[PDB]
């Protein structure tokens, strides 16, 4: 019987397994998936019910582990509909919340130059994307630096963790795929949240369902090299073996990939080489090159049409940022944040636009984890300039302990709090801390690095017989690479191609950017 081998266990390969089982009528036994106090916020943070067509469809076949008779899609949408989002303190500067006045976050704050360039970028056809090769956002708006002082830039860069040195291609894809969210970017009312963090709300329901269908899960094997069959013209990609190392025993070997078996590789991950600290210990930067990209980099030693992984994993300056998760033993700290920001938990992130490190925090709906106790509260924060000094803790953010990161956050919170109450309650706040876990990710935004078309392999390269790339570093049209939808889409493309399902059966994506009314509203929104 035909077999499938997944290298990486993220949502992309899991969705491939789902597609194989549901639409290809495979047996789970034929699929092998190979991966490797206080909470840590792992996983994707957003979704969008108007987009993510593939994700909702895959997740409509995974049962909820919490609610009998509900699919994971049902869980997620039922929750979100009952917890609508309206960000209030989206932007916070040294004077207060940009809720009102001249800097009101309803104002994009665009030039006429800013709208001209932004409209040119937005209206460039998909077929012309290569014209943007290696052009950063900084470069495309080189003539109008005023852009990088607007509300829109502050909101857009922090919403997705984009840098100005990053690829202008995605900003274009945003303005087309996410066009509907343009008019509501400041309230983030279009964001769709799952009840808990997505590892618990999405990943484990998926693994459980797959495990129940027979899929084999392996986590001791480091796949070390592809083994390709040679051909006279050397175009075809035919994987014949997977060289492995067992990281616990030390055994090495080769798994034979027979004729009719398929291989799914996740060529790179935004969490590769990440490291962790705790309340009193700063991170130690893992200097190793992205381990999940090594199979990819090695295949380029044999084939010429597979891209340049160094574009994505060779420039940490483009890709790195740092986050942290706070756990408290009482609701007090969350109550204080909720009061100072004029916002109930679960209403999207709050960005301190005048902070030196560009710090944002997110307070989720509580609880965010299944093992969260009734008395416990959790929130999450990150900065986009981890090398810069903190405003209140005057050392580089990336060198801070988890405590120091909270202290730097409180400083900004206290600065916005006129009552002075939070600062007064400092000792009690800190005593309530279970942990504050810093989390450094050198490739966190590597999927946004400056890129040229062709720097990423096709999901199924033009002459690949049985190798597919399912990742945020494979080439797919239209979709935003930030979204979990991207990897789910790669999976359907790969599975349907390998199985012979024609592309008109692929899941149909919404094209709001060709509805004239949508464009009209988008055009008007430019002047808001
Ligand atoms: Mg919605």
């Amino acid at each position: 019987s035909h077999k499938a081998y997944m290298i990486g266990a993220g949502i992309g390969n899991l969705s491939a397994a789902v597609y194989l089982i549901r639409d290809g009528e495979w047996n789970g036994e034929d699929i092998t998936i190979m991966g490797l106090a206080g909470f840590i916020n792992r996983g994707g943070r957003m979704l969008n019910e108007e987009t993510y067509e593939n994700l909702w469809d895959v997740l409509s076949a995974v049962p909820s582990l919490d609610n009998p008779g509900k699919s994971v899609t049902d869980d997620i949408l039922d929750f979100d509909h009952a917890h609508p989002t309206h960000d209030v303190a989206r932007l916070i500067d040294r004077d207060g919340i940009r809720n009102k006045g001249e800097n009101d976050y309803k104002h994009m704050q665009f030039d006429n130059k800013d709208r001209y360039l932004l409209t040119k970028l937005m209206t460039m056809p998909e077929s012309d994307e290569a014209k943007l090769d290696d052009i950063s956002i900084e470069q495309w708006f080189e003539e109008t630096p005023h852009f990088f002082t607007t509300n829109f830039w502050y909101m857009w860069e922090t919403t997705f963790a984009f840098k100005r040195v990053s690829s202008a291609m995605e900003l274009r894809r945003y303005m087309n795929r996410m066009i509907l969210e343009f008019s509501r970017i400041q309230t983030l009312a279009g964001v769709t949240r799952s009840p808990y963090n997505q590892y618990e709300s999405i990943i484990l329901p998926m693994r459980t369902f797959l495990e129940g269908k027979g899929v084999k899960f392996v986590n001791e094997l480091k796949i070390t090299e592809f083994v390709f069959k040679d051909t006279p013209l050397r175009d075809e990609i035919i994987v014949t073996g997977l060289d492995y190392e067992n990281v616990r025993t030390g055994e090495k070997g080769r798994i034979d990939v027979a004729e009719g078996d398929f291989v799914f590789d996740t060529n790179g991950s935004i969490t590769d080489s990440s490291s962790i600290g705790d309340l009193d210990t700063p991170i130690v930067e893992d200097m190793r090159y992205a381990p999940s990209a090594l199979l990819w980099k090695q295949a380029t030693e044999h084939f010429y049409d597979l891209g340049n992984p160094d574009k994505f994993f060779g420039d940490r300056a483009q890709s790195e940022w740092t986050s942290f998760t706070v756990t408290t033993s009482s609701h007090e700290l969350i109550n204080e944040i909720s009061r100072i920001t004029k916002q109930l938990p679960g209403n999207a992130l709050n960005t301190f636009v005048d902070s030196n490190v560009l710090l944002s925090i997110v307070v989720h709906h509580q609880p965010h984890y299944h093992a969260q106790k009734e008395n416990e509260g959790v929130f999450w924060g990150y900065c986009l300039f981890p090398r810069k000094d903190g405003d209140y803790v005057k050392k580089p953010f990336i060198e801070m302990t988890g405590r120091e990161m909270l202290e730097e956050t409180l400083g900004h919170l206290e600065a916005l709090d006129e009552s002075g109450t939070l600062a007064a309650r400092r000792q009690e706040i800190m005593d309530s801390v279970v942990n504050s876990i810093p989390s450094h990710m050198p490739y966190a935004s590597a999927l946004f690095n400056r890129r040229a078309v062709g720097d990423r392999p096709l999901v199924v390269p033009k002459h690949s017989k049985n190798l597919a790339f399912i990742s945020q570093f494979a080439e797919l049209p239209f979709d935003m690479v930030f979204t979990e939808q991207y990897s789910v889409r790669c999976a359907q493309v790969a599975v349907y191609k390998f199985l012979g399902i024609p592309e008109d059966k692929l899941t149909k994506m919404h094209h709001y950017e060709k509805d004239p009314k949508v464009l009209a509203k988008a055009a008007v929104t430019m002047f808001r």
